[PDB]
Formats: C-alpha cells, sequence, structure tokens
C-alpha cells in the first residue's frame, strides 16, 4: 500500500492531534499506511528533518502543515525530485515548493469571520483591538490576520489596531503574551487570536484578570480545549472547521493522485463519508502562481461555536 506522512506543527495540540487522527483512520478506509508524526516544537529545522526522514524512507507522500513559507522548500523540492507527492494542509508552503494546498478557507473567509465574531462584542465604534497568534513567520496566520486588518480598516474605521504579538504555539509564552496585552492596554476592547494556543491562553488570562466583561475574545482553536471558557461565558464564540475531516481529505486526496495522477484545476474528487471536492486554483489563496497539477483544495465549510452547539462537538 502506499506510505502516507502527515505532519503538524507541532504535536500535543489538539487541533493537530485531531486533524492527525482523521488522517489516519482515512488511511484505514482507503488503504494507505498513515503515519502522523512531527516535531514537538513548531520549527523549520524539526520539520525538516521530519521531512527528510519519511523521504529517506521512501515513503509515496507527505502532507504537511508548514511552520514557514519557504523554510521547508529545500527539503520538500529534494522529495518531490525523488518523485515523493508532496501537499500541504492548514498552513501552506509556496506553491512551487508542494502539489496541493488542503484548505480551511481564503485569507478573505477567514480574516473575515475573524473580524464578524469580534465585531458581534465590540458593539462600539470606536475601539481598540490587539491580535495575537503564533508567529510573524507562519503562513496561515499572518495570511489571515493581513486579511483581518484589511477589513478592520475598511468596515471599522473607529478600531484602533494597538498590537499585535505572539505566542509560538507554546501555553507558557502565550499565557505571559496575553497577560502583557492585558495588562498594558487597561481599556482594551477585544483581542483576536487566530492560533490554537493563543486564543485559550487569551481566556484564561481574561479570567486571571478578570477582565472578561470588557475585552471580546474571539479566535481559532478546538472545541476540547475551549469547552471551559465557553461554558463559563468568558468567551461568546469562536471558529474553527472540520479538522478531522481535512485530515481525511488529506489522505484520500494523496491516495488518488498516487493511484491516478494528478488533479488538474478544475478536476473533481468524490471522497465516500465527504462528498466532492474540487481543485482551484492558486489565485483564490492570492497567489500568482499556476502549474499543472497544482493547486488548492478548499474544505466546504467553517463553524462558529457558542454555548448554543459546542456540546455536539468532540475534538
Ligand atoms: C487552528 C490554528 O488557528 O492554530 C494552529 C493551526 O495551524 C491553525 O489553523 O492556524
Amino acid at each position: 500500500e502506499n506510505q502516507i506522512a502527515f505532519i503538524p506543527k507541532l504535536v500535543g495540540v489538539g487541533f493537530f492531534t485531531s486533524g492527525g487522527a482523521g488522517a489516519v483512520k482515512a488511511g484505514e478506509e482507503v488503504g494507505a499506511k498513515v503515519t502522523y508524526d512531527g516535531p514537538t516544537e513548531p520549527s523549520v529545522s524539526g520539520q525538516v528533518q521530519f521531512i527528510n526522514n519519511f523521504v529517506n524512507q521512501g515513503y509515496n507522500a507527505l502532507i504537511v502543515s508548514s511552520v514557514s513559507p519557504d523554510g521547508l522548500c529545500p527539503a520538500l523540492k529534494r522529495a518531490m525530485e525523488r518523485g515523493v507527492l508532496v501537499m500541504t494542509w492548514d498552513s501552506d508552503v509556496n506553491p512551487d515548493c508542494r502539489s496541493y494546498y488542503i484548505n480551511q478557507g481564503t485569507p478573505e473567509q477567514l480574516g473575515g469571520l475573524l473580524v464578524d465574531m469580534a465585531a458581534e462584542g465590540v458593539k462600539k465604534e470606536k475601539a481598540k483591538v490587539a491580535f495575537f497568534y503564533s508567529s510573524p513567520t507562519v503562513t496561515d496566520q499572518n495570511a489571515w490576520a493581513e486579511a483581518a486588518k484589511a477589513k478592520i480598516a475598511k468596515e471599522h474605521p473607529g478600531w484602533e489596531i494597538v498590537t499585535t504579538q505572539y505566542g509560538y504555539n507554546d501555553a507558557q509564552k502565550s499565557l505571559q503574551t496575553a497577560e502583557s496585552i492585558l495588562q498594558t492596554y487597561p481599556d482594551l476592547d477585544a483581542i483576536i487570536a487566530p492560533d490554537a494556543n493563543a486564543l485559550p491562553a487569551a481566556a484564561q488570562a481574561a479570567e486571571n484578570l478578570k477582565r472578561a466583561e470588557g475585552v471580546t475574545i474571539v479566535g481559532f482553536s478546538t472545541p476540547n480545549v475551549m469547552r471551559p471558557y465557553i461554558e463559563r461565558g468568558t468567551i461568546q464564540r469562536f471558529g474553527l472547521w472540520d479538522v478531522t475531516q481535512q485530515g481525511k481529505i488529506s489522505v484520500f486526496v494523496a491516495d488518488h493522485v498516487l493511484k491516478n495522477g494528478p488533479m488538474k484545476v478544475g478536476e473533481k474528487l468524490e471522497i465516500p463519508g465527504v462528498g466532492t471536492v474540487e481543485v482551484s486554483a492558486n489565485k483564490v489563496q492570492g497567489y500568482d502562481y499556476e502549474a499543472d497539477g497544482n493547486g488548492i483544495i478548499l474544505l466546504p465549510e467553517r463553524t462558529v461555536f457558542t454555548k448554543e452547539n459546542i456540546g455536539n462537538f468532540d475534538f
């Protein structure tokens, strides 16, 4: 059977654990050997070492959520020149460095979701807002944050973005950053935290400092991590998408391409228990690059979690 590596930014974070579980399950469904493995720290070096290991083992495909737009390119290009299928999921690399990106949404959809969620709680024309996510280099979150900032400048001209700070996919660093944000900005109105670790850290610090009544806190994380904060009312809402299914889609697409050849832009793949996915042009993500057998496969939906529906999810 095909050997397929599914690599997160780092392990030990619910988002990535859940994605990997979907990938591993799909392997069993589709008849492929799927290995979920990755570094304990979100480093370029760590990801490159795992990439090199799977390539050296003669794996047929790898699907990675990248901590960097370009840092993985040499390793991934080495992979592709040896006939290894290279794909990304969650966070992309430069399009000439992979084939397909299994993508939860466009920067506009996701940036727009962040802003809309924040706007629901701010309900004030003049406001002070902080951005808080993993790192200034990571592909996905910076794309979304840039799109969100652009929307804020246009839709909410009275909002002042007072700071952008980073938690580095780390509970302790994120906790310190969140407490620092709150203490520096006593009149802060919102925190937009598009990162699985940053969001719960912001919620926690707000509870620690009794700041939750005044700061609207939104972002992207998993239900199992955010549950306590939603149930207590510390935050009202946050977003994500079906990351388990995202992992499944990645594996099915990989296995299809291995068995049947490259998909082209416009082409569709039927996936049992999922539906139909389609290859979009890189243009949908804002890239200026196209090539045969290269593109972006968008997830069907994003979800907003509140106390009303969080009980319906377990990941
Ligand atoms: C869930 C999330 O926002 O945080 C970590 C992942 O890479 C993500 O999708 O960016």
